[PDB]
């Protein structure tokens, strides 16, 4: 009904195609328009459904193909709407058929019952009044010709070896002849214009060629044409039943030419219901019993279903009569108690008017018909149909077509005057000449044509106008098709057109014997009694030879002639145990015991029970050579474990069809015996199942009611006596075998035949009929009633192969190949039905199988997902509806299906019966439950995947369901129910505890985008090794650390996982090294703290006194003047540049060589009263200091002052310590010093002289006055630094006083170059702007150490503790105590880092690798390797002495004559590994503290990493096998000793796995473990990389390899002992991939590759050959091929003879919208033989070749299932191409399994 959602539902990435179009419009034209009634609305669909297989298979890679197939699967649904819509009640007509002759008193009787109950109905009972001696012709014809055949073989019959169908076949003859001469007389007499009625015409020609008399016989017609008409009789021939001729030829050919009043009863079935109402039954019929009248009665488990059902209606009949001799024979017997319960319910009601149930009005379609059922196959006992009603056409249209094949051969046949002979010679012919692949079954079912009601085992009437007919107009209605000849028909279908089960009381006593064949059973006796009458003979098949001579076993005869001279050896397992009991003691079964038990003589066992007393089992002794004895019935220990239970009772039967009288023993006769016998059995045998067979004269197996029959009567009574007896025993796993032979094979290879006569015969067609006549009778699985399993498939095609070389040969008896013919025909159409009625059931293997496993896998999925669809149809559910198979609750009677709104994060609940969803849900959440289980630890997560074992089979499945919701498809919607349920489960808690909606949306909505990875994909390089510690696989992380890039992302992992992994990049080595040697330089010389030259001030009171005495202070000046002629700054020891102490720097400029001096001054004066100057000395009148209100002086500007050009060559400079800054200062009373020369007292006069009466500082004004103090104020400034490109290192002055000190700032302002700051003991705020983020170095030596001042210098000391156990790291700022360095111009350079260096050890150098924008640090030593192994133990001491938390620490040192070492040192445990490349050649060591624990002088590798964690190093790289290019090998290794080296796991391309393939297929030794995968690298000569030879490699349990083939990869793992087997593997080839993984057995999976894009076209090809399990085919247990709907082609290349076993290939079979799919075997047609087993059909290859024996073995599941799975396929191969499996049955031989 899916109107505007079919288009853009089934999108292709092509145009819109042309057919496509057509659907859309017919699709479009049935909901445009829907108008009733139904057949318009029938007819419209029906095109529809035409149209999209039209599309489908003219585009079968079309991407629409899916939705289109989902909507036949909705277009067959709409059928059933259509049908069961117009419910309106069925006419008031009851249709009956009786022609040929008078209508017995009997059946007047039965109709009477449904006239007198349904009195609303009126019947209108059928007959043809012009025909009232057709059947009194036909036993005229039948009499006449049997008297003619025995008079022709007389002679014959008397002998007892004589076969009864070489009567019926010369009967058949005369038969055939005598018919011909009706038929001629009648086409004499009906050309003529005067038209004689046709039993007119027969009357004619009784009296004639017959001893007839007309007056008698036309008496016989009018008493049936009164008898009939006063009985509710209406013609056939006076009502236009027959309007259409291509009827009435039909019926007529059926009345006149073949005595068959029932099949031309069939006929006028049919057309009564095309023109009238319908209810149509048949004689035998009666009216339904009400469902409450034995409503309280129980039923016993004593009788069966179906007899429950006879017994009620015998019940009533015994008083209530209704019937004259109604036979309540079984009801009778013992159970008086139930008996009387039965007269009291039926005589307490009112008389036949509640008796049985009312029809009333029955509500059918336009459309529909409804036929009774029988076993589960449909029967044309009782009919409903509207008028002209739609199926009632059709089943019309089957007959006609039936008919128009059968005449289309025979007509032409029969027209030439051929005997019988000949003409079924040109009849058969003519039909296998025509024949195909779809009416094969049909012709061979339609052959015995002629001989129907004549000779026995043949039944065409079903095929033409029986129930074959309307099971084929069915499946027409059905699936929309016309002219269906043989397809299968389910159950599921089949109930919707059933009949009323209310109504119906099918079973009565003239319907059970309705059901008797006319099989070669009867003819046993029928024949007898035509010889019994036609000579005053006596019976011989008992009397005659059956003495009481009870001869013992001849041990001499038992032991050298029966055991050695059989020739009958059986292909069946042999555990078993046969019971061979002889049960009389005539000659005949003795001989019959005595060759049973030569066929198996070491299973067998022989009791003649036919000595009451002396019964002992007689066996084969555990050797042969003699024949060992045993009372008591019992067996030999051997033969005690076995779990099959045979048992044969050899004994001659009663003379009577259907025999109640074995060996003189009844039913419930045998039973008591079969009770005393088996008690004594239970003491050596407890078996699972159990054979009963009965062998001797007249035992058949019959096809209708086995119950109610020998031995179907006997299996109810040993079934509940036989499994409280023996345990194990399956309710219903019990088989019952009735057989009349005993078969042998003579010296020449002709099977022979044990008759009374007491000699071996060959009578080939008693014996080939007898093998396949015998079936095995059981319990219903259901308890329902007893069934017949399936003979042996293969044994029927062996009886049919036999039958052929004997019609091949011509050495055989004409009347013989006509018979066997029939019976091959038999034969060949029994194995057809096995596939058309659905009797094969599934194979269940005695042990659950891993391959099953898989099987059951695949399938769960296909019913999951259809069920889903089904369901969310039936309830309206958009795509926009994910169903949660973890809230599937259980109601009452219903389910409760969870669907959540993926839109508003809303629920809907729905309710099913199908429990389909529950037992998926249980399974669905096991796997991921696995998968969740699997992602281990708890406390660190979000990848960790530490897969182990099991674990990989959930996440198979789980995987494959996952990329099917590939991001941007639509379907399907289950593979995103459980990804999103699947993603809830591993981020959150369970889906079903999930409630709040907006949560649900966003959820739903991540878990669809994001991509989830459950399985392992083998990748290229060192395998992942599942290794474990502190929460974190370790070879997952380092696989990580190989492929991560970007070098910071890569430090952060580092960070997270705690390893450490070396860098051996000669940039790091170079950087490095410039860093250490810095450093050194700069902490080494020793320089004066400020200020010992300027002078430190002293606090006095509030105030900074700088001097005390105006000799201190000219000293000062002194100092200063002294200063800045030597420039701003002074040179030391040709290293360092270090300013004048005190002196204001303002800013340095190196790129430009300049210098800015900042604010210092001193106050100025005024106001001197008389002025004059003698000798440098001035003289006043006092001349006040301003105290302070006056502008100031500046004391620089007196100075030279030198500021550009400067020397900047050094690149060591110390800092400015000098803040700017104004001299307070006052005069005091000092005597003398006067004309005091220093080059401060110039610089004092050079201030005065530059500043006129504004300063003066020695004076005489009546007293000798001078500057006595010298007091300054700081003003904080700040010295901006101005860097070039070049190199600049520098230090940071110590400033004792801190009002000094906190005045102070620094600007560094970067240019691209390398800088460092040593930093000093005391604080100096710094801010530093990083350009291009450049080389910034920090010596922490004096912040980091113990410090005090001696003689005005720095002494560093013993390292402080817990110094660096807090560092604070920003973008921004850098806090290291007790310095805080700010950044500003801070470029967010993520590249480049921080170093901080410090002295451990003179030398010995720590590094601190810092990234701002990381927040974090790293840890590095620098040094002599010798030395520092040494001092490694102190140095790492010392480390921790300071706080440093880092687990890891790096090894990076440059040597003299530039060459460079590289390695990793973990902070605990000690161990370090050093890389280095002396002399071109690799080299590394292993130490452990001062100790060496490994050394390699040479180290062949290439793409060296080495790891370190804890107490695990790991050492990763690519080497090369035998100093081969193409030979890449790349290896995880561990080193632990001085000789031993651990291998983690090994990565091996093309040449090195095909090096490891062919290693392995010479490996076996046949058993040398463990020393496998160590031998194999002494194979690769493994240690020749390493230096030494001596070398012994230890592999771990955890190991993994991982080769590389053309196609794929295949990655080994080591078990739980040291055993290598495949782990995960997984190869593709062009159209498929196949997947091998640890868990689901060895098998491997082949499934089409699925390409994301679903709008390109997809492949329909498979793709399997044995070359790559190559090397690995030992590893592999079976191959299961999987295919899908887009699969019709599997291409299975089976020549690759380089293995020495091949797994067995599996097909599944899918549903596939395909018509047909083909299996292209690229080997001969021979070579190839056929087996069945269950359902499954099965292909076997031997081959010989290169002395070597090949067996390939394929399996195609389900197959025999139904006609439908069965015509799917097709095999090609080399030879003969396009071969149906019907036709492989035929033409190929066939074996047992
Ligand atoms: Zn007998």
């Amino acid at each position: 009904i899916s109107k505007e959602e079919l288009i853009k539902l089934a999108y292709s990435i092509r145009p819109r195609e042309n057919e496509y179009k057509t659907i859309l419009t017919n699709l479009d034209e049935y909901n445009k328009l829907t108008t009733n009634n139904n057949e318009n609305k029938y007819l419209q669909l029906k095109k529809l459904n035409e149209s999209i297989d039209v599309f489908m298979n003219k585009y079968k890679t079309s991407s629409r193909n899916r939705a289109l197939s989902n909507l036949k699967k909705d277009i067959l649904k709409e059928v059933i709407l259509i049908k069961n819509s117009n419910t309106s009640p069925v006419e008031k007509n009851l249709h009956f058929v009786w022609i040929g002759g008078e209508v017995s008193d009997i059946a007047l009787e039965y109709i009477k019952q449904w006239a007198d109950i349904n009195a609303e109905y009126n019947i209108k009972l059928w007959y043809d009044s012009e025909a009232f001696l057709v059947n009194t012709l036909k036993k005229a014809i039948v009499e006449s010709s049997t008297t003619e055949a025995l008079q022709l073989l007389e002679e014959e019959i008397q002998n007892p070896q004589f076969d009864n169908m070489k009567f019926y076949k010369k009967r058949m003859e005369f038969i055939y002849d005598r018919q011909k001469r009706f038929i001629n007389y009648y086409k004499s007499q009906i050309n003529k214009p005067t038209v004689p009625t046709i039993d007119d015409i027969i009357k004619s020609h009784l009296v004639s060629e017959y001893n007839r008399d007309e007056t008698v016989l036309e008496s016989y017609r009018t008493n049936s044409l009164r008898k009939i008409n006063s009985n509710h009789g209406i013609d056939i021939r006076a009502n236009s039943l027959f309007t259409e001729q291509e009827l009435l030829n039909i019926y007529s050919q059926e009345l006149l030419n073949r005595g068959n009043l029932a099949a031309a009863s069939d006929i006028v079935r049919l057309l009564a219901l095309k023109n009238f109402g319908g209810v149509y039954l048949d004689v035998d019929m009666l009216p339904g019993i009400h469902s409450d009248l034995f409503k309280t009665i129980s039923r016993p488990s004593s009788i069966g279903l179906d007899r429950w059902e006879m017994i009620k209606l015998e019940a009533i009949m015994k008083y209530k009569k209704y019937i004259n001799n109604y036979t309540s024979e079984n009801f009778d017997k013992l159970d008086q108690q139930l008996k009387d319960n039965f007269k009291l319910i039926i005589e307490s009601k009112s008389e036949k008017s509640e008796i049985f149930s009312k029809l009333e009005n029955l509500n059918v379609s336009d459309l529909e018909i409804k036929i009774a059922f029988a076993l589960g196959s449909v029967i044309n006992q009782a009919l409903i149909s509207k008028q002209g009603s739609y199926l009632t056409n059709l089943v019309i249209e089957q007959v006609k077509n039936r008919y128009q094949f059968l005449n289309q051969h025979l007509n032409p046949a029969i027209e030439s005057d051929n005997n019988f002979t000949d003409t079924t010679k040109i009849f058969h012919d003519s039909l296998f000449n025509s024949a195909t692949a779809e009416n094969s079954m049909f012709l061979t079912k339609i052959a015995p044509y002629l001989q129907v009601g004549f000779m026995p085992e043949a039944r065409s009437t079903i095929s033409l106008s029986g129930p074959g007919a309307y099971a084929s107009a069915y499946y027409d209605f059905i699936n929309l098709q016309e002219n269906t000849i043989e397809k299968t028909l389910k159950a599921s279908d089949l109930i919707e057109f059933k009949f009323p089960e209310n109504n119906l009381s099918q079973l009565t006593e003239q319907e059970i014997n309705s059901l008797w064949s006319f099989d070669q059973a009867s003819a046993k006796y029928q024949f007898e009694k035509y010889v019994r009458d036609y000579t005053g003979g006596s019976l011989s098949e008992d009397n005659g030879v059956d003495f009481n001579k009870n001869t013992a076993l001849d041990k001499n005869y038992l032991l050298n002639n029966k055991i050695p001279s059989n020739n009958v050896e059986e292909a069946g397992s042999k555990n078993y145990v046969h019971y061979i009991i002889q049960l009389q003691g005539d000659d005949i079964s003795y001989e019959a015991t005595c060759n049973l038990f030569s066929k198996n003589p070491k299973n067998s066992i022989i009791i003649q029970r036919n000595m009451n007393e002396s019964a002992k089992s007689y066996f084969l002794s555990d050797d042969g050579e003699s024949i060992l004895e045993l009372n008591k019935y019992r067996i030999p220990e051997r033969l005690k474990n076995k779990e099959k239970v045979k048992v044969t009772f050899i004994g001659h039967g009663k003379d009577e069809f259907n025999t109640s009288e074995f060996a003189r023993l009844s039913v419930d006769s045998l039973s008591n015996e079969i009770s005393s016998f088996l008690d004594t059995i239970k003491l050596d045998i407890s078996p699972k199942n159990v054979e009963v067979n009965l062998l001797g004269c007249n035992m058949f197996s019959y096809d209708f009611n086995v119950e109610e029959t020998y031995p179907g009567k006997l299996l109810l009574s040993i079934m509940d006596k036989i499994t409280s007896t023996l345990p194990d025993v399956n309710k219903n796993s019990i088989t019952i075998g009735a057989n009349q032979y005993e078969v042998r094979i003579n010296s020449e290879g002709r099977k022979e035949l044990l008759a009374h006569s007491g000699k071996w015969i060959n009578k080939e067609e008693a014996i080939m009929s007898d093998l396949s006549s015998k079936e095995y009778i059981f319990f219903d699985s259901i308890d329902n009633k007893l069934k017949a399993k399936s003979k042996n498939i293969p044994g029927l095609a062996s009886i049919s192969e036999d039958i052929k070389t004997l019609l091949l040969d011509a050495s055989v008896s004409p009347d013989t190949k006509f018979i066997l013919n029939n019976l091959k025909l038999n034969i060949e159409s029994s194995i057809g039905d096995y596939i058309y009625y659905e009797k094969l059931e599934p194979v269940k293997n005695i042990i659950h199988n891993s391959i099953d496993d898989l099987i059951d896998e695949f399938n769960l999925l296909e019913n999951v997902s259809d069920e889903l669809y089904e369901l969310k149809k039936l309830n309206n559910l958009d795509e926009k509806y994910l169903i949660s198979f973890e809230d599937i609750s259980k109601n009452n009677s219903t389910y409760s299906v969870r669907f959540i709104n993926k839109s508003n994060g809303e629920s809907v609940y729905v309710e099913t019966e199908k429990e389909i969803f529950s037992k998926y849900s249980e399974h669905i959440t096991k796997e991921i439950s696995t998968i969740k289980n699997s992602i281990i630890t708890d406390v660190n997560g979000q990848l960790d995947h530490t897969s182990q074992v099991n674990t990989l089979n959930a996440a198979f499945f789980i995987q494959s369901l996952i990329d099917y919701s590939s991001n941007k498809d639509v379907l399907n919607d289950l593979s995103t129910s459980v990804k999103v349920q699947l993603y809830a489960q591993l981020f959150s808690t369970g889906l079903n505890t999930i409630y709040d909606s907006i949560q649900l949306v966003n959820l739903i909505s991540n878990a669809v985008n994001d991509t989830i990875n459950v399985l392992p994909t083998i990748t290229e390089g060192i395998p992942i090794v599942s290794t474990i510690l502190d929460g974190i696989n370790l070879g997952a992380a380092i696989k990580e650390l190989l492929d991560e890039h970007d070098p910071l992302l890569k430090k952060e992992l580092e960070a997270k996982v705690g390893v450490l992994a070396i860098n051996m990049s000669l940039s790091i080595a170079a950087t490095v090294a410039s860093i250490v040697g810095i450093g050194a330089e700069v902490t080494i010389f020793l320089l004066p703290i400020a200020g010992i030259s300027a002078g430190i001030p002293s606090l006095v009171n509030n105030e900074l006194i700088l001097h005390d005495k105006a000799t201190s202070v000219v000293n000062y000046f002194n100092h200063l003047s002294e200063s800045k002629k030597y420039g701003p700054l002074k040179t030391e020891d040709d290293k360092i540049l270090v300013p004048i102490d005190d002196l204001v720097i303002s800013e340095i400029d190196f790129n430009n060589n300049s210098i800015k001096l900042g604010t210092c001054n001193i106050l100025a004066m005024e106001g001197g009263s008389g002025h004059t100057v003698t000798g440098n000395i001035d003289h006043f009148f006092s001349s006040p200091s301003i105290s302070s209100h006056i502008p100031s002086l500046s004391i620089y500007s007196a100075i030279g002052i030198e500021t550009e050009n400067l020397d900047f060559s050094k690149k060591i400079m110390m800092l400015p310590n000098a803040p700017s800054r104004v001299f307070w200062w006052e005069t005091g009373a000092v005597p003398g010093l006067r004309s005091l020369e220093n080059d401060g007292t110039r610089l004092l006069d050079s201030i005065r002289d530059l500043y006129p009466g504004k300063f003066y500082w020695r004076f005489y004004a009546f007293f000798d006055y001078a500057i006595t103090t010298l007091k300054p104020v700081y003003e904080d400034t700040n010295i901006k630094i101005k860097l070039d490109k070049d190199t600049r290192n520098f230090i940071m002055p110590t400033i004792t006083t801190n009002e000094i000190r906190n005045k102070l700032s620094y600007s560094f302002d970067g240019a691209g170059g390398t800088y460092s700051l040593l930093l000093s003991s005391y604080p100096i705020s710094t801010n530093i702007n990083l350009s291009k983020d450049d080389l910034w170095i920090f010596n922490i030596d004096n912040e980091v150490r113990e410090i005090s001042i001696e003689n005005g210098t720095i002494k560093k000391g013993k390292l402080i503790k817990d110094v660096l156990s807090k560092i604070d790291i920003n973008k921004n700022k850098l806090i290291i105590g007790n310095q805080t360095i700010d950044f500003s111009g801070d470029i967010d350079n993520k590249d480049r880092y921080i170093f901080l260096t410090c002295e451990l050890d003179d030398k010995i150098s720590l590094i601190i690798e810092i990234n701002l924008v990381a927040k974090s640090y790293s840890l590095l030593l620098s040094g002599d390797k010798n030395y520092l192994i040494s001092n490694l133990s102190n140095t790492i001491e010392k480390i921790n002495t300071l706080g440093l938390d880092s687990k890891n620490i790096a090894y990076n040192y440059t040597d003299e004559s530039n060459n460079k070492y590289f390695g990793a040192i973990s902070k605990t445990s000690q161990k370090s590994i050093i890389h280095y490349k002396k002399d071109s050649k690799n080299i590394l060591e292993f130490y452990n503290d001062s100790t060496l624990e490994f050394n390699s002088k040479d180290f062949i590798a290439e793409d060296i990493n080495v790891f370190m964690k804890d107490d695990i190093n790991t050492i990763t790289g690519k080497y090369y096998v035998d100093n081969n290019t193409d030979k890449s090998i790349d290896f995880s290794i561990s080193l632990v000793s001085k000789n031993q080296v651990k291998v983690n796991g090994l990565y091996l391309n093309e040449s090195v796995y095909s090096s490891y393939l062919d290693f392995v297929k010479n490996s076996d030794g046949h058993h040398n473990t463990s020393n496998f995968m160590n031998l194999f690298l002494d194979n690769i000569s493994f240690w020749k990389l390493f230096g030494f030879e001596n070398i012994n490699f230890v592999i771990d349990k955890y190991f993994t390899l991982v080769g590389k083939t053309n196609l794929g990869y295949v990655e080994f793992i080591c078990d739980n002992n040291k055993n290598i087997d495949i782990y995960f593997g997984e190869w593709k080839t062009s159209s498929s991939k196949s997947t091998i993984f640890s868990g689901n057995g060895r098998n491997v999976v082949v499934e089409p590759i699925y390409n994301p894009d679903t709008g390109e076209d997809i492949s329909t090809s498979l793709d399997f050959s044995y070359e790559p399990l190559y090397g690995i085919d030992r590893y592999i247990n079976k191959v299961l091929i999987a295919p899908d709907l887009y699969t019709s082609l599997i291409n299975i290349n089976t020549n690759y003879y380089s293995n020495e076993y091949y797994p067995e290939i599996i097909v599944l079979n899918p549903n596939t919208f395909h018509k047909k799919v083909n299996i292209n075997l690229d080997s001969s047609s021979f070579e190839y033989k056929w087996s069945t087993e269950g359902s499954d059909f099965i292909l076997v290859r031997y081959l010989e070749e290169s002395n070597k024996k090949i067996l390939q073995k394929i399996r195609i599941k389900g197959i025999l299932s139904n006609t439908q799975s069965f015509n799917k396929m097709s095999i090609d191969f080399k030879d003969i191409k396009k071969l149906s499996l019907g036709y492989i049955m035929s033409n190929f031989k066939s074996f047992n399994s």
